[PDB]
């Protein structure tokens, strides 16, 4: 197949749940091996069960802590032979205005959002470098290209991934690994539904309904349209691209 | 399969050649029906002899000219019932300072890059509205989101070729079509060869490495290398991005 | 003064209303040389005659035709002594979806807000090169970033305008030509009030209203705010830059 | 006069040196009030000394304290009357590649370059809000919008910064608080004069002449011509501009 990512490894952090959830379903459905690196024990667990899968492995992992990414990485390397592909895809989203953001929870954005895709990727390209050929895929976001109202701090660290991703491509292009980002608009996923219901007046249709209206398409995406970006971006089908930011937000930034 | 291009029609312009007919490629091997729409009509006809594939149609067509682009669409719908998917990938290039273009030449350039995806477009369009659904993707070029020495009007062309993108995308997807486009760097095809050799000092192998060594990848891109991103934008995996310009080019607009 | 616009020879094309009028009267009130070139005899007579400034001249000029280009250029260099800075400001809009759009209202942009950006420049920049030096700002849009709904010919135009300035500024930066533009949003000018009566239904004030909206700073732009940029970008302040966009949009594509 | 800055109140961090001090030297010569934050005492008393102007203030500021920041709002504020417009310029940059790259030394860029802009953006939006209007500019980069190579965390902290710009533009629009980043390139200061030395071989002037090549206009910028960019995203020329980028580049990222 064209995509060629059977026996590949793909270690996805944020992957028990939402679209990395989707990521380790979609990997999995090609045949690659999946280590998901997550901080919820219970959830993960809860992901190995369900998928019942000789390609999958969780390690419980908290990416702001370097020894604990390093750690991931070798887990990818042991449970399965090597590593080709890391999905930075962990995130978080604090609603907070600036002139009131406690730095406590500006901090915690950074954190998990940008640092945590830093450590990560650079003990990944320490194994990558070595191998001689590598790709690394993070989850930006429109949030990263354009600003999103109400969540500032957010759109910061979104920034940070974009450039992040277009600085580990130029500086790592010429070891053939491959770095690039996707940038989702608004994803229906069980986190997503529960800063719909915080942040806004309304149900929950009525204000997926409100949040579908402001894309072109007049839907929200699904995780598995995401996950399906993170697969081509994988795939060889890919082979001539680096640095790029994929956008995938129906249509939200071309207006 | 998860790009589901099977039994799909798509009309791909400039397909006799080059990129175009690595797209061709590409789609045939998904089982998809290919109409070639493409200017010298003793090409167009080696190419089917030599495919002997009962999904591919050859039409000539100049993309210039209103009526055989109706013609071109037409012959989509008559010969395989349908049209699911246009690719505007006609373009020339011609090389010439602005303070020494002719007129002629400047409308050359426009005339086949913008004006003949915007006539394309526009009977797709009647078509894809009626059928409730439908893809269009555009060969746009790095040169649309920088500036490509020397080549001013090609430059210009493709930043119409990119809002055009935009633009149709905004307004079409209440209807379901989608409408993206692809911005490929240095592609190593003979029409490019053609050009390397005509603008630069050197024998053919000589320039290629120069040209080579200005993207990060350090090495020009394949044709079937965009074919591929084109596979992936009308596929199904693409099914949440409209109005997305996805960069092909080694790295080249990330520095 | 640190514009040190005083005795600059300024040609503005559509410089007989609008935002050009706008930017007539700022340039005039930094005591630069204008010189407009624009279509409507009887308009730019009657602007003369009002203004009562030996500063100004108006030299009729089509810009669709090359020998009226080269006519207002020269006009320029022969009335004030030499020619510092274009302004390529002419534009038009129609209204009309890719699916219905005649080829011939097609042409009539891209001739007008692109062919006629190209042969301006191309004039002025022969005379510019043996001057040594110059300036070139063109009226680009948000349009050119965007797609503005319903307008996709006029957004077309001025992706081709974005990247004809990026062009021009690459290929001229070494002969001390400085090309850039601005991307104006929604500007309250008597022009659009009429397109916004002609394209909706409403009163002036109720379409007002709707446009403002759309913007963060929840105002539509006086053309003067444009004349402002230009300006900047026609001063000493701007010798730093080259093949920039300046946005003056209110916000709009900030989100 | 047009741009309107006599008498407004611009705190500058980063103010005692570089393009902060040519900037001090930029606002005071239109009779506004500077307050300088900045780390480094000897040398910002060491500016005071030099400027002998009772419109100046020093106010040293480690901006990656919450409570010195506020200080510094604080001390424009008390020492004269309010705080009109807030440039965020203070930065660093340290150059290590992600594989090898210390997080002490990650967080070090982050913590100067990012955080300490939300930390003072923060106290003056509390003060801007209480008076009904105000302005922030921020120092980006080229870095921001493409990647210089072998500074990753730098061009990281820089898309952080081109993000917030953004957000706080967006979320502040309607408290008519304008928001905006200078994008500067290569610029000539005695601090990126070490950074030269420090990272190329060659004598310093033979490492200026190859920084000044990588640009169109085959020069490096000078600080003033940064600064003047500031002045004009201060004054009310720039009026309908918020959530903007101005690159200041030589033509580097047109390219």
């Amino acid at each position: 197949m064209i995509m060629n990512l059977t026996d590949k490894t793909v270690l996805i952090t944020g992957g028990a749940s939402g679209i990395g959830y989707a990521a380790v379903q979609a990997f999995l459905g090609q045949q690659a091996n999946v280590v998901v690196a997550d901080i919820d024990e219970a959830q993960g667990e809860a992901m190995v069960r369900k998928e019942n899968n000789d390609r999958l492995h969780f390690v419980q992992t908290d990416i702001t802590d370097e020894a604990a990414c390093q750690h991931a990485v070798e887990s990818a390397v042991h449970t399965f032979g090597g590593l080709d592909v890391l999905i930075n895809n962990a995130g978080i989203e604090i609603v907070a205005p600036i002139h009131e953001m406690e730095l406590s929870d500006w901090n915690k954005v950074l954190q998990v959002n940008l640092t945590g895709m830093f450590l990560m990727s650079k003990h990944a390209l320490k194994h990558m470098l070595a191998a001689g050929k590598g790709n690394i895929i993070n989850t930006c976001s429109v949030g990263g290209l354009v600003a999103w109202p109400d969540i500032p701090a957010y759109n910061a660290s979104k920034g940070g991934v974009l450039q992040l991703t277009k600085s580990m491509a130029v500086d790592y292009a010429k070891h053939q690994i491959r770095v690039n980002c996707v940038c989702p608009g608004i994803i229906d996923t069980p986190l997503n539904e529960k800063s719909f219901l915080e942040n806004n007046e309304g149900t929950l249709e009525e204000i997926k309904k409100e949040k579908a209206k402001v894309n072109p398409l007049l839907r929200l995406g699904k995780p598995e349209e995401i996950a399906n970006v993170m697969l081509f971006l994988a795939s060889d089908l890919s082979s001539y691209m680096t640095g790029s930011a994929i956008t995938a937000d129906g249509g939200y930034t071309a207006q």
